């Protein structure tokens, strides 16, 4: 929630944001969460994708990723 | 451990310091060590808590976490 | 790979640079890659070591590690 914590979450997102877009696809969400210490598996990742991929293009934004990590850490 | 290494250990601790208490409980220690690349399981984590939770309240400080990562890395 | 992505890869290498050399051994490569979200196993790590430990002393450099992570993140 703090600025220091938000930057660290941003570092994990920017590491696997290949095409310099503001998005990550399924595989990049898995390694990003694992880079933050969460051993997420395929059923959990697909559940998160379908919850946040509103336009249905296979990508989620950073603010989507920020809210995911917010739910995981604060709980 | 150098200043650069200690800062990185500090970043992993501050990420899972949920209430800014300067302390982490069992679950927060587990994900923090895994955030540093160590796949730790429940028996090892409980053994670390029992070693460093001297007050017996279910929390350890950063200097407890710093010493844990010191022996795991060095 | 942007300059900020290379800094994050450098942080993972420097965390397990135990003796302040420019090298990591088998075990230090395993945890360094796992610190970046890749849960690699023994056969893959030994495969990467054999490819990049050209001198054959059980160590690889940062530029070896940077190239490994470049291939992993860019599929
Ligand atoms: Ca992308
Ligand atoms: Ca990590
Ligand atoms: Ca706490
Ligand atoms: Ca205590
Ligand atoms: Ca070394
Ligand atoms: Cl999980
Ligand atoms: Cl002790």
């Amino acid at each position: 929630l703090s600025e220091e914590q938000k930057q660290e979450i941003k570092e994990a997102f920017d590491l696997f944001d290949t095409n310099k877009t503001g998005s990550i696809d399924y595989h990049e969400l898995k390694v990003a969460m694992r880079a933050l210490g969460f051993d997420v598996k395929k059923p959990e990742i697909l559940e998160l994708m379908n919850e946040y991929d509103r336009e249905g293009n296979g990508y989620i934004g950073f603010d989507d990723f920020l809210d995911i990590m917010t739910e995981k850490i604060k709980n």
